[PDB]
């Protein structure tokens, strides 16, 4: 359907880097808000696996994320802010709300 | 201490997607009446159209994993959507940080 999509990024943080990561996302959040077609950024943490987090980003289109955001210098700044926290590259997919 | 989300990753069998979506809409009362439950949303993957994420809001994890799981309505839920599944759903719980 025609409307918003959500990028879902499943992140695994290196043991002990969780506070650093949260701090980094908090600081990096404005990079996303000012990205073309971005209407929101939220960070969730797993209860069962506390090193695992989910970034949920609201995009108008998937290309606003995968083309526009990914080719911008703000992506390079996001990776400078939180990249060292990652245990491996996040698993990223996109969703649409059905109900 | 506050609201938690159940996150259920579901893989639907080929062609059963509209049936599953139907059964989720039909199951909305079962959730609404479950103890500690404050909402249900359904998301579908763009890359993998047989994959859905069910996001359910609970006061506590036990509301879901003890109270809801051990109730007749869990069984009613499974009767409504269970034959659409390709394998057993992967379930975890999250809390909002930012």
């Amino acid at each position: 359907f025609q409307g918003m999509i959500q990028e879902i990024a499943s992140i695994l943080v290196q043991p002990g880097r969780e506070a650093d990561f949260e701090a980094g996302v908090a600081q990096a959040r404005p990079l996303f808000m000012r990205a073309r077609g971005c209407h929101g950024v939220a960070l969730h943490r797993s209860i069962e696996a506390p090193q695992r987090y989910t970034l949920v980003v609201d995009w108008e289109t998937v290309d606003n994320h995968m083309v526009d955001f990914r080719q911008s210098a703000d992506f390079q700044e996001w990776r400078k802010l939180v990249g060292e926290c990652f245990a491996e590259p996040p698993q990223v997919h996109h969703e649409q709300k059905v109900l």
